[PDB]
């Protein structure tokens, strides 16, 4: 094929991480701005690629979640107000670097800190029929009125467990496929929203552990692509990484066809 084993290994490494000084600086500065307004009435934590350690680009933006949760985690109000107050707290400190977005408040970075997407949200509890239990996550509303729900803790823990069981290859394969995604987007071969990091992470998560071959990146990646591709042709019932909800649920607009087409473009780009 087109790329060597060593090239795949290189592509499998995390690039931006929470050890980076500019990431630490962003979290420190934004946390202080938020605490000045909200005190202990919020929990601050990370989600997305810095949390799951799946960044494949330099100086990537970090997703900082600000969960307003005084009612559930008290000290031992509608969403529109929360988001406006969050924007105000950030603008008081970062002034012109602050931009309101559909699903977050963006704080643009600078020479000494990465850009951050600050995600105000509330506690969310929902029953999972998959596990027949109530699950806790977060919820927020987009400016175009969508209810966005996330289970970042369960996503984090399940993905970490899987990579620990697959010779660390689960997340390494996610990272390789994210690299290929960005290359295909840059080349104009696929739309920039055909897949997402979350979608890729869920697809690879459903590949059985016995497909990940210790010390063989080329064959593992072949196994991953072939398995997802065949599963999509076969109408497979994939779960999200959180194992609480279905990947191809009627709440989600992404389809098995999106995954099938992406796998095909990856196969062709890699030259298997």
């Amino acid at each position: 094929m087109n790329f060597s084993e060593q090239q795949l290994i290189n592509w499998s490494r995390p690039v931006s991480t929470t050890e980076d000084l500019k990431c630490q600086n962003a979290i420190t500065q934004i946390t202080a701005a938020l605490r000045a307004k909200f005190g202990n009435r919020v929990t601050i934590f990370l989600q997305g690629s810095y949390r799951n350690n799946t960044n494949v680009r330099q100086n990537s933006d970090v997703d900082i979640v600000m969960r307003y949760d005084d009612a559930f985690y008290p000290d031992l109000y509608n969403f529109d107000e929360l988001k406006a107050d969050t924007e105000e707290a950030l603008r008081n400190v970062f002034t012109t670097s602050v931009e309101r977005k559909n699903k977050c408040i963006q704080v643009n970075g600078n020479s000494n800190r990465i850009t951050a997407d600050v995600i105000p949200c509330f506690v969310l509890k929902r029953f999972s029929t998959l596990q027949s239990v109530e699950a806790e996550g977060i919820k927020f509303y987009s400016d175009d009125n969508k209810e966005i729900i996330s289970f970042p803790e369960q996503h984090y823990s399940n993905g970490t467990e899987k990579t620990n069981q697959t010779y660390r290859l689960y997340k390494r394969m996610v990272r390789i496929l994210k690299v290929v995604n960005y290359r295909l987007i840059d080349d104009g071969e696929i739309a920039d929203n055909l897949v997402s990091s979350f979608f890729i992470e869920c697809l690879v998560y459903n590949v059985p552990n016995n497909q990940f071959i210790s010390g063989n990146y080329t064959q593992t990646l072949r196994n991953v692509i072939v398995k997802i591709y065949e599963d999509m042709k076969n109408n497979a019932d994939y779960t999200e990484v959180n194992r609480l909800f279905w990947l191809f649920s009627n709440r989600s607009p992404r389809t098995r066809q999106d995954a099938l087409g992406f796998m095909q473009k990856c196969w062709n780009y890699l030259g298997y």
